[PDB]
């Protein structure tokens, strides 16, 4: 399996790949342009860097907790289990600052170039911090002094403390996921980036944490320190760290000090920073949450917006309370507490989509009608999307005797009325229609239809039906019959 | 009353089973499905089923608000009273479980198949929850214990906190019944999210608390923990009660520790997970005052924000300070410090109530003119329609001597004056009417007329009357005469 | 000037009053509607009424930061100067609550209507408060016993404390107040909101302050209490009422405690209960913060998030970075960091401001063509209205050799260049126009011309020149001399 | 070099200017009418003017954040050192202030007139309190009374720290330079005023923190006091300096007190103001987190809401699940999680780019077709204007056997399905175009087209064609061959 593996350093066609890129052709075109350099280049999209940089991940958050830790509470580390860990991690990291190399970057069309754009580009952004990260130079300064000890030992300890700077490489890795898993799988925008805020937030807290000891540690414990002032020095490491943790957490969360208000200088501007960092934090987290609050009652929140307008309509115009009651009871009835521009929406959509939308909405109202039961499917769908939805109040008159009807109503539904001098009342229901007569005549209504119940009309106007008709004459000529 | 209950069971008919479902014969059809099982099947929108969730409601506050308390501040747990209480609790919530199967859920078309789609679509969510909450398992065990003993009692008391897990149903409960009232009365959604959030926090709040102290019952009140370093241990359950819930409560809202920063490892602990806890909390808290803050006078923030656009204009045009204050003070006069586009509002609608609106307005301007009064009320209505409601500043033209005027203005309302070379000035009020001499013609206005005062004027366009007279043809005859 | 007060009692000829009502015909109507009840009516909008008020204000917020000190720090509450005050201000209540029977209400139109109207809608809503505020209680509940001492004073201490309902009265009244004046001035809403919150939450923490200690002093300062405690029984008034505000408003900002967490029951209640509301407070005033803040810079984001779609626009067709670059320069250029929709922003204007600001723009800019300079000014404004504002970026050929030119140009501004085979090449500058020979000619454009600089031009499109031309016949024929 | 002075005094021509004023000819135009005074007048927007302003700025930030330490924590005033760079910084804050008079004032057109327009306006507006911090007024005190001691000095301390009103001035200086900036860099609004309110609370704090100490050295360092109850009064400045700014930090940040609550009346008091400031501070700072994090994920958020809307309008028409799922697919094909009104933008677009755009989409489409090899090219760029993008669903029929095709469609990209009854399936791809046929025929379509994969059309209506057709009769006739 040598050729699978070069296989896999392409990129793979997924659901994201072909938003990305088109279809499986485009896929392939970019394939090809990878496979100009043989085992050299990695493609930003594949699976297999996917894979790396997942087990970069999980490498990486385990690091990043435990080193801060290691270098603090243990003062054996030069004990052999501690040491394997570091080197293979440090081995790890060196093999992704490799991969790096050869990986292509992300811009525009991604550069897949190796000799000059992906070292150049590289080598003049994120190269040296990732290389210090990368590299154990506490091990390398031990060694040099192999071919005071105390000194020396707590000189080493800020050295290794520099194997932090991976965090910012973690970052890029996770904004760039982020971003592919946004393409895929239509993530929350406003969710993903309060969890990466989380995340950070417990991170720096734990950092927070391991530097209040560590910087006490450091100085050798004096006398005058909480460390020292609490008589917790020969205690359990964990203990330690615990208490350590939650003088850190208190000033990220504005609780509070810890035993007592800091009393050595170095301690008190520790604090200080601390709380800086928290407070910071804290007002990121609560901004972001803001936002997540937002995003979530974001339609309603439009709808009522969108009411507060027409609120504000009818009082420049001075209306009565009980005109303002009827529109009120129409929007209820009109958009049951949504919002959305129908025209826009339709418009935004394709030509088939929208002819099945219509399909499911009318072809049941305009099927029961017998005039397109005999028709042709194309003159019917031709119909069905020039109808225009409408609603009626109860108490509302809908047609008139002796006003000329310039439209015609299909009731999809509401419990209506037929009003006429000749021959009485005749309700209608769900199914029925009018204003048939007055389609082809060009002249007055006969007969009034008043809305019983609510009604959920679609009209259609002599005017839409006459064009309608101009492309299908066949279809006209058949109606004309009667 | 046998058949009662299966008429309850079934869906009413209320405000909001309209506007869920639309007419009366709709919801009747609704009934019919629920009718195909007998005494087995309930409809989730039915009247009996709101009565059961409300009475659940107020025994799971009840419950949730108890539970704790009894498990922490009652050292005797197996007294009658108390027994009594928990066993007709656990009684209702079975009953509770077993009617979930019989309710039928909403997704789309609401499922009230039983065999199938109610029992399996709920066995696979929610139901073991649901059962762990319901059932005494503390109990239970107990019995099982009977058929070392502090050991057991502690144990216990961890089991029976397993029903805290009905809050997660009361949450489903509430959600569904805030979107009905949302359906039915129109609430303020911000409003309703933020109150949710409140009883939340205080519920939360209130566990925190009985934790606290939770944790040292269980552990046995050790000596270097709260209980056993403030001395009250043997004080009175309710005042212990009161402190843990004031320490509970100071971590939720930021404010500080209890009597002293924690010394044993578990209650720091505590501590910082109640920290965490608040601190989210009251984050999120800020995030829904901000967003209710942003609601509250959301129509008056949009009115500025137009305004401001229409600022940032004049400053790209660079205008003079007058035309500045000049156009500033159109848009008072013109809008009022409101929002709304009228034409757009007046689309949404239909066509009734548009008419009602306009009759409302324009009817008393132009009945009192003469040409109007015996003319019919439909040539009136599609007249009324057409005019465009317009403004005008002091010390302004609106009509001019020779210039020819496209359109004829009926004053509504403000301070005219007519300026004429031949017959002086004649100044004009609210009621009067003017370029009624120019609509036939097709030529050039005799006149001028200045604005006195601020003036708000209905604009009728001459092609506009054109197009109104092309339905009346009679009417346009009859106003030719003179 | 028995008159002159009725006439005070009437809606006065203002600013805010036209604007509320119209012109001065419609005040002078609204006026003799008042008129029909004399002296025992007063209008709502009134000059009058708008001064009684202001006294109000000026007494209510004395009383309210006086009341609740007078009845904690002063044991001797029954003394000659604080009686007199108290009655003083008992009168003055009194006396507006009388004057609200009289006062009209606002809706709608205001109902001026006294003996149903008035009387029964102000007596089913706040009547029964401002009654309670009003009357001293206290002092009748002392006549009452003078017609267990100890006992007494304390109950009657509580029973005083009802005047701080008065604070309703006052927030209704700012309220009104506050909604004039945005009528009138043109008040940013945000601002005022969170100046009312500001006033609120001073009022709040000073009655906590006050609270804190009145508390104990009802209690009779028992020994495990925050004023025995700390030893400051009998410290000097001042001091104690100082510290008591400092602990209040620790727990309104979140900074912590007084001296010590509380012991007695009574205390910690009195405490949790202040962070409650502090705390509430305070996220009010972040939301009310972050509202200001958002409506300050809203054009300027708004103009950010327009620039955005166009970033996504250049993203989805995925286009060349100097492409991206140039569209950048000219969304610069044209709208320089400015959000407006220009042609909507003239249609909300009336037609005589949009002249005025025509002319301010391109009057200039046309009159020194002279083509324009013999044409009659009428011909002129219909011509600049017409005129579409477009801009060129440097190294770009606004008119072609050889392409049909559908419009002419007016350079306003702005370093163009002519580029021609012929004869050679004449750079164009500000003031300048081309396109006037392919005007009535309907062919092909001769020469080219290539913008050198940035350019500010002025279209104007052939069909828009005829139908401009349409109105004027003589104009046309006198154009087409040469 | 006395020229190059008065040149640059002038108005520079930058990238700014440009923007600001016009082109190099406007400029100049405004350099000539500075140039009316030599020597006595600077124009706002000059290079000079910058610079000094940046020079002020350097000097301003640091005195600000040393005058206040210097007059606290350093008891010897009169040392030469620190007089020496206070009278240098006076001298320099004097030549500022001479420079405002001949400097002009941006409005509209800047005022260049000295004698009455900048000496009245600055004059009346700014100039006292300008005058107030840069003189030295407590030297001026020292010398009239050299021409007790203890409370002389205090008294100076005070009179000395009447020259921090020079924030004012800075702050002045910050706006304008942030408006410029804005105008040239386009820097993100949120981000700039975030960063000013950080600095602004940095600065509070320090000042705080300063104060904290300030007091109680005007007061003689009382024994109920922080410093003394401490036991630091005679410890390292520096020392005292950091504990005062924990302290003022804490009150800030809403951590805590310092060492103890306080006891004296004049540091609660302090206390409690610092409290207000910091808590204000830490709202305002959490408003403007909130404003950037709401700024930063802008275009994606607008996307969310675009598609909530599609989900209320599916929802209020009860869409089967299928549907939606196809609709959703589509809305992710057809816009790619990206928000932009398409038209909209193009509008905004001048001509040319537009052309440049669509060459950039379409050419290559285009071109590949051998009917538009011979053509012209401005034929071709009126065509590809017209061209509607356009996206189909696999499984979807974008052409019909028998069905009229009113449009013609080019397959930019995607994987097509020619169904036709005669010839089998000719499968197409990217570069492939059809209902050609169907252009002039005015007719019915003979085969059908359905989608394999996901497509990408560019739509072309009859009706644009004949419309692109009627400017190119040749063009037209040509295609008429075949």
């Amino acid at each position: 399996m040598q050729r699978q593996f070069t296989s896999m350093l392409q990129p793979g066609v997924n659901k994201f790949s072909l938003r990305m890129f088109g279809s499986q052709k485009a896929v392939e075109k970019e394939q090809e342009r990878v496979k100009t350099a043989g085992f050299w280049i990695i493609h930003p999209y594949s699976d297999f860097r996917f894979y790396w940089d997942l087990i970069m991940l999980i490498m990486m958050v385990g690091n990043l907790v435990i080193i801060p830790v290691g270098i603090t509470f243990f003062t054996e580390q030069t004990t052999t289990p501690w040491i394997i860990f570091n080197v293979a991690s440090d081995t790890v990291f060196l093999l992704d600052l490799i991969m790096n190399f050869r990986t292509g970057t992300v811009n525009s069309s991604e550069i897949i170039l190796d000799p000059k754009v992906i070292k150049m580009n590289y080598l003049k952004s994120w190269f040296v911090v990732d290389f210090i990260s990368s590299i154990p130079v506490d091990y390398i300064f031990l060694i040099v002094e192999k071919g005071r000890a105390l000194r020396i030992v707590r000189f080493t300890k800020i050295l290794s403390l520099l194997r932090l700077l991976r965090l910012s490489r973690l970052i890029r890795y996770i904004h760039q996921w982020e971003e592919i898993f946004h393409m895929t799988y239509d993530l929350a925008s406003a969710v993903v980036r309060i969890f990466n805020l989380i995340g950070m937030m417990l991170l720096l807290c734990h950092w927070d944490g391991c530097l209040q000891f560590l910087v006490p540690l450091l100085q050798d414990f004096p006398p005058d320190c909480w460390v020292s002032l609490n008589e917790m020095v020969n205690d359990s490491w964990g203990k330690q760290y615990s208490y350590a943790l939650f003088k850190a957490m208190s000033h990220m969360l504005c609780i509070g000090y810890g035993a007592q208000a800091p009393v050595s200088m170095s301690d008190l501007w520790i604090t200080m920073l601390s709380m800086i960092v928290g407070a910071t934090c804290y007002a990121m987290f609560v901004g972001h949450a803001t936002a997540l609050i937002q995003s979530l009652d974001s339609s309603r929140r439009q709808y009522q917006e969108k009411y507060k307008q027409v609120e504000q309509y009818m009082s420049f115009h001075k209306l009565p309370a009980d005109m303002r009651q009827k529109i009120h009871d129409y929007y209820e009835h009109r958009y049951q507490g949504k919002i959305f521009d129908e025209e826009n929406i339709l418009n935004e959509l394709n030509d088939p989509l929208r002819e099945e939308i219509v399909n499911f909405n009318c072809r049941k109202l305009v099927a029961t009608m017998p005039l397109f039961a005999n028709a042709d499917p194309n003159f019917v769908t031709a119909m069905l999307s020039k109808l225009r939805f409408e609603v009626f109040q109860p108490g509302d008159y809908i047609i008139r005797e002796g006003a000329v009807g310039k439209k015609m109503y299909f009731i999809q539904h509401g419990v209506a009325g037929v009003i006429t001098k000749s021959s009485k009342e005749m309700k209608l229901t769900d199914g029925s229609y009018f204003g048939e007569i007055c389609l082809l005549t060009k002249g007055r209504r006969t007969a009034s239809v008043r809305a019983d119940t609510y009604c959920r009309l679609y009209s259609l106007s002599v005017d839409n039906f006459n064009e309608v008709l101009e492309e299908y004459p066949m279809m006209r000529r058949a109606f004309e019959t009667v």
